[PDB]
């Protein structure tokens, strides 16, 4: 149901929430996981849009701050859960049986709210346009399992 690289993104989302001392796995950690996974279609699409790993790291830490103490427990936020649910819908609508990193990215953009939306807004990203651009990239490339 998830590609191998989508599984890596979900691991890195949790990794980053712990590393930063946060008790939630939110949309901002999903975004960090997408860019830091560094190999999947989402990382390549984010990079094509001028959204690099170090920039996103700086924005999250600036907007939220660090917990100065690695967190003890971590649970997904309601919005992050909705992003993952939307990623399954996005994969379906594109004719994919497996949810890839790009479908998590499209779900995040489609949700269009939460901390990740503020990070993207700080980098001058219009979510509608980014959605259009991601879909243009997927329509230009073979991305099947
Ligand atoms: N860090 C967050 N959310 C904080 C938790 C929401 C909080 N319980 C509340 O009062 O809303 N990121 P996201 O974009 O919501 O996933
Ligand atoms: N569309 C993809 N990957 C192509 C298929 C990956 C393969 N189904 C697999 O099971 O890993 N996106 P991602 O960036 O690799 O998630």
């Amino acid at each position: 149901r998830f590609t191998e690289r989508a599984q890596k993104v979900l691991a890195l989302a949790q990794e980053e929430a712990l590393r930063l001392g946060h008790n939630n796995i939110g949309t901002e950690h999903i975004l960090l996981g997408l860019v830091r996974e560094g190999e999947g279609i989402a990382a390549k699409a984010l990079q094509a849009l001028g959204l690099g790993s170090e920039k996103i790291q700086k924005e999250v830490e600036s907007l939220i701050g660090r917990g100065q103490e690695m967190s003890q427990t971590i649970h997904y936020t309601p919005r992050a859960k909705k992003v993952i649910e939307l990623s399954m819908d996005e994969a379906r609508k594109l004719g994919h049986s497996y949810v890839g990193t790009e479908h998590i990215l499209l779900g995040l953009i489609r949700e269009g709210e939460g901390v990740a939306a503020r990070v993207l807004n700080n980098l001058g990203v219009s979510l509608n346009k980014a959605r259009q651009q991601v879909l243009q990239l997927l329509g230009s490339n073979e991305t099947g399992s």
